[PDB]
């Protein structure tokens, strides 16, 4: 079973023998710091609450397993048995904080506080930054939701240039990165996020996930349909791929299909086999149910255009009331290779500048969309700004002198409108001066129980786009 | 509870209705793609096999569960409940499929074959591809793994080199990731691949990990020593800095002690605080309990440097038997802001070139350890090589025109040695013709057992530098 007591960066343990005498309250903050990415949404933290922090945390055979771990690690006793017994017998192992955060779904300017921790027991003066190392990792639900929603945004743009609405953009972008990420638990976690945005997902893992910590109207919050990798066209056979692809459109004629047709020449697949062998069935093909060509290897941009032209040529194109060429309903195309949101911009301009709409093409991503992410790309911080000592309250902040960005709020702080709309957030407790308005910040958690919730039907309308 | 019917890609629910008819044996493989890292090391199977794998995986109850989903998902009941009940009734749950592979921790070349899987019932030979996205994640141990024994070998060459020996080369890079990945899961597979290399560690995860699914000699893998942070050094005021650096000193007098001292001025705190306020009760200490200052902002090579002539004006220097010149014994530093393998080369190539030793100095990382790594740094790749039909078998590849890198292998695989002492893999079964001598991968699993396995020590062995 998990045991919240070996979840905590080593040197911690350690730390209660550091913070000066006479100390009742430690208060601590969570923040994108300033430095493209200029607001986040900010999700997650209720499935930490939750799984990991809620309810009885603390048994005797818990503490004694830590103790004999530390024991060998750090060669030497150190750890705090008395202090973590005063929680299972005051408590029932129940952890006396508080935690403050901004509602699930909410977008919010770089440089915000989004949520505040502190302990409600004099004693667990320590408890605070303990905890620290677990909450930290909500940055990765933080940036896959924030990266996913723009390039929703890039994708809104030129859709609605070139069509003139916004229709089918919720499943332009498909998660295909369950291969792709560290572990079983971190496919659950990014695929729910990338959810916030989009429709489409074969990351099965995040399904359970928004059912059991968030819920959902619907059955599901994700769909898909079907499709074929290289093995099952390999397997029939280099001189039999007119086979496979008879075969796999005749199983599924009534339902979307895709189909990776690169496998020895896509060019040669579109042209011949797509465009002439097998022409008469796919025209014959239902608007509920088009065919899907995808490539998988080339240049992204340079295969796109490419392909584009060539199937123009074999079948009907027209021409929308924007002026761009459009294919005919029961025929697109998905991109599923080398994608992000680098080379998303440089597909959709590119196809722009060529006069072919949004409209024929839809994209997947996997490593791109859930792992290739890092806890800078927004600079996601923790930091301790207020404390009190002998009864008297100080503020507490960092600021290293080769390095401006790194500095820290002093204080306690709330967030607030302004009044043209916007967002500040107030330190050195100025709030309580009541000229900004209720702060935004609400509590989550107190004393070892969740008091507020939200559905996963809020969260994605508070992250809509303008 | 895990549920290995929903542990796939989406797609792969709708594969067995794609393959050729009459079709018996599916057989698949695993590579390191060839086009800096020019060989890898094999390590996590064992783990994958342990937790997900073995024993009755099927029950009455997963069928149902998957079914229900399924049907929500694809809007449509594509879902193969046929073949999972077949597994359930012959087999107890038991997965009848057999896996071979190298030996963990082996050092292997890129362009050769890992581990092959293939179906033992020719009812289920859907199953080979089944798994293919479980298995696949394996790419998060090896290239964790590879990329710490790389960082390994660029400390040993600098310090073999300015002192005379590897004294103290297995606790040069620490482990600072735990806050920096994705998920708690993630925390123990990557921090367990780091300790193949190395011994220290913050990321308690990994312990546990270790001793349940691969065991090791000693009590613990790993160890760690007390170290302060931002918040237990601010939280004493902007003006009494000089307190608590003399406070956690004394609390921890016996024992090595790391201080974070770029607070507010680093230049400042190396040279008038320790240097002059509290340098008594530094030249006091014992070689066994050094006092480590740990620099944390700023550019990473400049803030060393600058640093240490800090330093070496306010203490005793010694030039060693190379010429190197070396702190006194109870004085280090430890640098671990901004470490990656690129920046971890600048830093050590700049303390040369000015004459100082490796000695003085240990590293830590954090995100670029754990999480700054991707499937396509060492492009990790399954696929299928080798289909029975009809009773007849045949070769299987992809040759995409546009990419010959993607281009597969051919037929059941083999590894063997060459005379010279090096490594080749066969294709086309050409190694049942024993002109090369015998197969170096071992059944590993077969019918739902683990039939194969190695100890952490045994790993470590066979991934030591040359
Ligand atoms: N490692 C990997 C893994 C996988 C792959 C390859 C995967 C692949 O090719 N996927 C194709 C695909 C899925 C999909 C889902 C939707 C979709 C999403 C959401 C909804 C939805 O909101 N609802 C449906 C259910 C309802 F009840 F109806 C109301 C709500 C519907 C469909 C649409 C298209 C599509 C793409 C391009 C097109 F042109 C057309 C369709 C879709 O195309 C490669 N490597
Ligand atoms: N998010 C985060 C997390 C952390 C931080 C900051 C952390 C910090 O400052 N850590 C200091 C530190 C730990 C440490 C461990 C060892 C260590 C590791 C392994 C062994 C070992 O092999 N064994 C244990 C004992 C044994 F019994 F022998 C068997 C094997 C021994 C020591 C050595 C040094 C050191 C650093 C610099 C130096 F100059 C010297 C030492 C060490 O320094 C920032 N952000």
């Amino acid at each position: 079973e998990f045991n919240i007591l070996l979840a905590t960066d080593s040197y911690k343990v350690t730390h209660y023998k550091q913070y000066p005498p006479n100390t009742s309250k430690v208060y601590s903050y969570f923040e994108c710091r300033e430095k493209k990415y200029e607001e986040t949404v900010f999700y997650g933290l209720q499935y930490i609450l939750n799984k990991y922090l809620k309810g009885k945390v603390v048994t005797k055979e818990k503490i004694q397993e830590a103790k004999d771990v530390y024991k060998e690690h750090f060669q030497d006793d150190v750890f705090n048995e008395k202090g973590w017994n005063y929680i299972l017998e005051k408590y029932d192992g129940h952890l006396p904080i508080e935690i403050k955060a901004v509602p699930e779904g909410f977008v919010i300017p770089r440089g915000n506080v989004l949520f505040t921790v502190e302990n409600t027991d004099p004693e667990c003066y320590w408890l605070t930054n303990w905890i620290e190392t677990i909450l930290v990792q909500s940055w990765y639900p933080i940036t896959v939701a924030t990266n996913s929603r723009e390039q929703k945004k890039i994708l809104a743009k030129y859709l609605l240039e070139t069509s003139g609405n916004l229709d089918g953009l919720e499943y332009k972008l498909h998660d295909f990165g369950y291969r792709g990420v560290s572990s079983q638990e971190t496919a659950g976690i990014g695929a729910s996020a990338h959810l916030v945005n989009f429709k489409g997902t074969d990351t099965v893992a995040g399904l359970a996930l928004i059912k059991k910590y968030y819920g959902t109207k619907d059955p599901v919050p994700g769909y898909s349909v079907p499709a074929a990798e290289h093995s099952t066209i390999t397997a029939w056979g280099k001189d039999h791929e007119k086979d496979a692809f008879e075969h796999i459109v005749t199983q599924f004629s009534s339902v979307p299909v895709s189909v990776v047709s690169d496998s020895y020449d896509i060019y040669n697949a579109c042209e011949k086999i797509w465009g002439e062998d097998l022409r008469h069935l796919i025209v014959s093909r239902s608007t509920q149910a088009p065919l899907i060509i995808r490539p998988d290897s080339g240049n992204p941009l340079d295969t796109v255009l490419k392909v584009l032209e060539i199937l123009g040529k074999k079948f009907p194109v027209t021409e929308n009331s924007k002026g761009y060429k459009l294919l005919p309903p029961y025929l697109r195309v998905i991109q599923g290779d080398g994608v992000d949101i680098n080379t998303l911009q440089e597909i959709v301009e590119g196809m722009k500048q060529k006069m072919w709409s949004i409209e024929n093409i839809a994209f997947g991503s996997g490593g791109g969309l859930l792992q290739k992410l890092t806890r800078d790309l927004l600079n996601c911080s923790f930091k301790c700004s207020y404390v009190v000592t002998n009864g008297l309250g100080i503020n507490v902040f960092k600021d290293p002198v080769a390095d401006p960005n790194k500095r820290s709020k002093k204080g306690r702080l709330s967030l607030h409108r302004t009044p043209a709309g916007n967002f500040v957030t107030l330190e050195e407790g100025k709030g309580d001066l009541e000229e900004y308005g209720q702060d935004l910040l609400h509590t989550v958690f107190k004393n070892g129980k969740v008091t507020k919730s939200y559905s996963f039907d809020e969260i994605r309308k508070n992250a809509q786009l303008n």
